[PDB]
């Protein structure tokens, strides 16, 4: 997260960190009990590894009772993931058994109903990301308020030229925005899950290539099937 | 509504008024884009007439752009749903047709995880019920925060003496509370609906009876079946 401020300790109870052999990779964001979801570029760059979900946690190098570590036994894509549509998909990632709930490990709900959230509406976006861009990684959680930014000036050839789909939406990246790292991780709007960071190899900071994170209510019927 | 006052206009799209032969009778939650959440008792137990239910609405009298009248299909209440208890107190009203959507008109995420409110846990009810013991009515929607109250001190012979089962909740009703013509209204907690103000005949605003209200949580499932 770029030009954001450390989160409270953890008041984002849905937050995880998606980590490769003890590393925090991505973001993901808890949705049922043995349900971690998040983006499926960050699985494919998963070097050659042990893929772990980190919960509860704030600090991630510092013990914390509520910190819990959890194997994934599959990664469950949707039915028109493909090579070329992978920087802006989605991953369900189910968990060795069922997460130990309480005050810092808590799902978060979604979206059910296929409608655009309104621009303008602020939106926060949470993350252990990038905080500039030389690269400095954060210990603490970080996050910030991020306005939607509706998807016809998203789509003008001077921002991402028609990339945005009705899957997709943008949030203004005008120096406040996500980053490398934050990618798999929660774009909440009014207490809901609205969308997931799917940033890819994109710039951070600019304003003129919004932030992009794919929208869950439009894979609603699917995420409903696969936690059924 | 007492202790409470009157709501932002249209700042809860999802807030919609059961009515009975052209007059408000029970409170009510839009949950789908064709599906409004009530109380089975609150329908069940009136008089007869024609049903509909007003969505978009602030002022029950005044004329307003956003405001519309839906004729009801059918009515689902819960199976286990019986005149001689409080349990199970859900009902499923389907509109004529899809519900316009839009700033002032949108249906609210539900809980779906099982779990139990953190007590202590500040939470929103709205309604257009009673106002004082004299049993007025308000025109416009009046709202008030209520903080959650943990079962075991609800359960208590000088509360509610063993009636709060696993699938209630209460929250604290010290002068401020929801009250006649509150049933079947919302209690949303951090922007997510939790519970459905439960019919019964109940003092209101004293804290020694805590209001009830019904866990949606513990019903996902049939909620699920009956929207499917």
């Amino acid at each position: 997260i770029l030009g954001g401020r450390e989160a409270e300790a953890h008041a984002r109870p849905y937050m995880a960190s998606v980590q490769l052999n003890g590393a925090h990779l991505c973001g993901g964001v808890l949705v049922a009990e043995q349900w971690v979801l998040s983006a499926a570029h960050c699985l494919e760059d998963a070097a050659d590894g042990k893929v772990q979900v980190l919960l509860g946690a704030h600090s991630l190098s510092q013990p914390e009772p509520s910190k819990r570590l959890y194997d994934v036994l599959r990664a469950v894509p949707h039915p028109d993931s493909q090579p070329d549509t992978i920087d802006h998909d989605l991953l369900l990632l189910q968990l060795s058994e069922k997460a130990t709930l309480g005050p810092a490990v808590r799902p978060l709900p979604w979206q059910r109903v296929d409608r655009d959230v309104a621009p303008g509406t602020l939106c926060d976006v949470a993350g252990w990301g990038i905080v500039n861009h030389a690269g400095r990684r954060p210990d603490s959680l970080q996050h910030v308020l991020l306005p939607v930014l509706d998807r016809a000036t998203c789509n003008r050839r001077t921002h991402h030229d028609g990339a945005i789909t009705e899957r997709l939406m943008c949030a203004e990246s005008n120096r406040r925005d996500s980053c490398k790292g934050d990618s798999g991780g929660p774009l909440v709007c009014g207490g809901v899950l609205e969308g997931v960071v799917t940033s890819g190899s994109r710039v951070c900071g600019n304003r003129k290539k919004p932030g992009i994170y794919t929208r869950v209510a439009s894979y609603a019927a699917w995420i409903d099937s696969v936690l059924a």
